[PDB]
DNA sequence: CGGCATACG
DNA sequence: CGTA
DNA sequence: GCCG
């Protein structure tokens, strides 16, 4: 059948129900904009279920028995199957509230709470925000200045270039340290909104203090347009033909003992990790995050040398990153 | 009905 | 509050 | 919104 947790089934990047999943994810997004995290989760999970199916849904009957499809999500699918559009979805798409909250929350440094307050205050455009910078954090000023570049898809060419310069700085910061590409590109995506890198060292403990040294070295190369420890949310200056563009890059450091858990978490998808942690706690009684896996009965952490170890600890069939596109 | 992942900056 |  |  179809299991109820996304981490129990392979989900490929491309699939056979793209239009149906896209529509449900509009409703999930809108639910988030209104603070309804429960409805967001259900709509996300229902969309993910369709991603995992082996063929296109053609008839409403094919939804019977599928987890996370109830009256609401099935009606969305029925309208799409019958009319090619779902009236609720189209109403969301063209609502001023949805459009403005999408524009605002996609600014680096702006979340749902900030976007909602700005919306209530009457603000609607990026130029509205730029007219009174005094109301902005340093992070939001950077997100607004570079917003256009940050809206341009990051390509694989860009990733190769960025990894080499990151490796150069990491190599000077700490000989022997390694750089691993994570995030959506590791799941096989050809584009991204940013690049994610996970940094470690084979000798436990030697990675301590590493990220400041890396950042200082990238800074003195003039590559850091913005940055603010274990996680650095940066904007890199990336060369382009006769120019350059700003690119969001995340750098994260973990000791080798935690590296499998950090690799798993930063490789995503977001829904996959939420479902994996939910499964861990509620089905296995184990607590999972990007640092480790904790047995609260025996008060001990599971040692893992690989992602494969973690799936085994959780009694789940192993899924390569390419099949974690929940 | 309660739950809905779980961290760091 | 923001970030992943 | 859906599940157990
Ligand atoms: N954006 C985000 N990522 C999260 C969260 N929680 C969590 O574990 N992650 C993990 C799973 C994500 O796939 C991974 C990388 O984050 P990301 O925003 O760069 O997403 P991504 O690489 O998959 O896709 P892209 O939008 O960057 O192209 O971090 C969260 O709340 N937000
Ligand atoms: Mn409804
Ligand atoms: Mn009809
Ligand atoms: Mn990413
Ligand atoms: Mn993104
Ligand atoms: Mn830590
Ligand atoms: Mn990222
Ligand atoms: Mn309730
Ligand atoms: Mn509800
Ligand atoms: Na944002």
């Amino acid at each position: 059948w179809m299991p109820a947790y996304a981490c129990q089934r392979p989900t490929p990047l491309t699939h056979h129900n793209t239009g149906l999943s896209e529509a449900l994810e509009i409703l999930a997004e809108a639910a988030g904009f209104e603070g309804s995290e429960g409805r967001l989760l259900t709509f996300c999970r229902a969309a993910s279920v369709l991603k995992a199916l082996p063929s296109p849904v053609t008839t409403l009957s094919q939804l019977q028995g599928l987890p996370h499809f109830g009256e609401h999500s099935s009606r969305v699918v029925q309208e799409l199957l019958e009319h090619g559009v779902c009236e609720e979805v189209e109403r969301v798409r063209r609502s001023e509230r949805y459009q403005t909250m999408k524009l605002f929350t996609q600014i680096f440094g702006v979340g749902v709470k900030t976007a909602d307050r700005w919306y209530r205050e009457g603000l609607r455009t990026l130029d509205d925000l730029r007219e009174q910078p005094q109301k902005l954090t340093q992070q939001q000023k950077a997100g607004l200045q570079h917003h256009q570049d940050l809206s341009t898809p990051v390509l694989r060419s860009d990733v190769d270039a960025l990894q080499q310069v990151v490796e150069e700085a990491v190599g000077q910061a700490l000989p022997g340290a390694t750089v691993t590409l994570t995030g959506g590109f590791r799941r096989g995506k050809l584009q991204g909104h940013d690049v994610d890198f996970l940094i470690t060292h084979p000798k436990e403990g030697q990675e301590a203090g590493l990220l400041p040294r890396v950042m200082c070295r990238l800074q003195d190369q003039g590559l850091i347009l913005y940055h603010q420890f274990e996680r650095s949310f940066c904007i890199f200056r990336l060369p382009q033909p006769g120019s350059w563009k700003a690119v969001r890059v995340d750098l994260v450091v973990a000791p080798v003992s935690q590296f499998p858990f950090a690799l798993l978490g930063w490789t995503g998808s977001k829904l996959f990790q939420r479902e994996l942690r939910r499964f861990s706690r509620k089905e296995k009684g184990l607590w999972l995050n990007s640092h480790g896996l904790f047995d609260p009965e025996q008060k001990t952490f599971f040692q893992a040398a690989s992602e494969e170890d973690i799936f085994r600890h959780l009694g789940l069939e192993y899924l390569p990153p390419e099949q974690r596109n929940a």
